[PDB]
RNA sequence: CCAGGUCUCUCUCGUCGAA
RNA sequence: GUUCGACGAGAGAGA
């Protein structure tokens, strides 16, 4: 993705936008107990932990478009997986207003505590100003449409949220493109019954991981995959995407009967975002936060995959191919190993820079015990060997603790680390509750035992 | 005082409804 | 007491 062009706002026409400079993550009463090394990330341009210029650096992920045309690969790749998508036999209608609206079975509802985008955030109009979950009003709605119709500019926010250290003073923030009101709404009555069969079918059918439930799912997926594992990590995915990815997405979309709305993709790849007080433009790169932009992720990885498979195995059968992708992160399998060394490389002429799993510094055989898919090893449960617990090392669980938003909050804070921490095993869970439990209001807390998260999750294949 | 995207899953709270 | 459902708000994690 490139950046075309960025100028004065205030001579595009469009208005100077005013963000928060303060953090919302304050220390906690566990701050000093337990240890990690992310602060919150940079915000503002005068932070004092900065080693580089801001501006130059967030915006560094705008790589640069590589392709521009849909090679042989690309279109073989288009047809195995539109192929194998159309067994899923999905609806292809439009969504109606009130349902991509106030949600309906496999769409949650518009999420009313977050803004409505541009113009909104500068007339000074939040979301429940238009809509209501009760009356489920359509109208006023419909009205805003007529006017300020679609294909408006995305408002650009710093994302609040912890870091790494290395990441703060090389100021290598994160960016939020704060999709507008109309264009989710829009969005959702094109594509809200193809959002609705992704939710309802994760596995090696979409090839995605959308809806489905750590908790539960991570025992149907080894079962899922073939022999010997390949996976690697990316960096930059969303910003590294060159406009024919989109064009391959648009074919797929059109083989499996989308063929009218197809042109909202392009959307998405030529845009304009809104920064304070620029303006600019941007060809490639899936914006942040636009509707689907989960789903569609997805769904270019599996044709990242399937091409560079094609690419760099010249003569291999991609029906034996099994993968899961949840955006850019993805578990993979196949009957013979493959080597994402070489995937790497010829793959680095698709404009995708690719690295080994986990952090790691050289490509290494992918077993069942180095493997990760949402942060989270696969480990057997000891008294029932069939059923597969994630695992989430309490590395970060331990960063998480140590910061807040907001103390009134703290109960549910921690009992949500709970749920994620006790599958590290009876030991370490104990050894967590007792940190915990070691200073004033952590004794106060009421936290489930091992015993109790145990029998739980159990039942909840009962 | 507020400001800060799209989704997915879970948990907590509050409402009405259930022998 | 607790369970169960529907519907609203909060929060955590993951992409």
């Amino acid at each position: 993705g490139e950046i075309q062009w960025m100028r004065p706002s205030k001579e595009v026409g469009y208005p100077i936008i005013n963000a928060p400079s303060k953090t919302k993550l304050e220390p906690s009463a566990f701050h000093y107990v337990f240890e990690g090394v992310k602060e919150p990330a940079v915000l503002t341009k005068n932070d004092p932990r900065l080693k580089t210029d801001f501006e130059e650096a967030i915006f560094s992920k705008y790589v640069g478009n590589k392709i521009t045309e849909v090679d042989e690969y690309m279109k073989e790749a288009v047809d195995h997986y539109a192929g194998q998508l159309m067994s899923l036999d999905i609806n292809t209608e439009q969504m109606c207003l009130e349902d991509a609206m106030y949600g309906t079975d496999g769409l949650e509802a518009l999420d009313l505590s977050t803004s409505a985008g541009y113009p909104y955030v500068a007339m000074g109009k939040k979301k429940r100003d238009i809509l209501n979950k009760q009356t489920r009003d359509t109208k006023e709605m419909q009205k805003l449409l007529d006017t300020y119709g679609i294909n408006l500019p995305l408002v650009t926010y710093v994302k609040d949220e912890l870091r790494s250290k290395t990441k703060v003073e090389q100021g290598k923030s994160r960016l939020i493109e704060a999709s507008s009101l109309n264009d989710s709404v829009a969005m959702r009555m094109a594509f809200g019954n193809l959002y609705a069969a992704f939710h309802k079918n994760p596995g090696v059918i979409t090839g995605s991981a959308v809806g489905c439930d750590p908790d539960l799912f991570w025992s149907k997926i080894p079962v899922l995959m073939e022999e010997k594992l390949f996976a690697f990590d990316y960096t930059g995915y969303d910003a590294s995407l060159s406009p024919a990815w989109f064009e391959a997405l648009k074919m797929v979309l059109e083989k499996i009967g989308f063929g009218d709305r197809v042109d909202y993709i392009d959307y998405l790849n030529h845009s304009h975002h809104l920064y304070k007080n620029k303006t600019y433009c941007v060809k490639g790169g899936m914006p942040s936060g636009m509707s689907g932009t989960s789903i569609f992720n997805s769904m270019i990885n599996n044709l990242i995959i399937r091409t560079l498979l094609l690419k760099t195995y010249k003569g291999i059968d991609l029906d034996h191919l099994k993968m899961i992708a949840y955006g850019d992160d993805v578990i993979a399998s196949y009957p013979h190993e493959v080597d994402a060394s070489l995937l790497a490389q010829s793959g680095k002429d698709y404009g995708l820079t690719m690295t080994p799993a986990d952090k790691s510094a050289t490509f290494e055989t992918v077993t069942w015990e180095n493997v990760t898919f949402l942060k989270r090893f696969f480990r057997a449960d000891e008294k029932y060997p069939f059923l597969i617990h994630p695992v989430m090392p309490m590395k970060e669980i331990h960063e998480s603790i140590r910061w807040t938003k907001d103390p009134r909050n703290t109960q549910d804070h921690v009992r949500s680390l709970c749920l994620l921490a006790w599958h590290n095993g009876e030991e370490e869970y104990n050894k967590f509750l007792a940190k915990i439990r070691s200073v004033p209001i952590g004794r106060a807390l009421d936290l489930p035992e091992y015993s109790t998260l145990y029998r739980r999750w159990l039942d909840s294949f009962g």
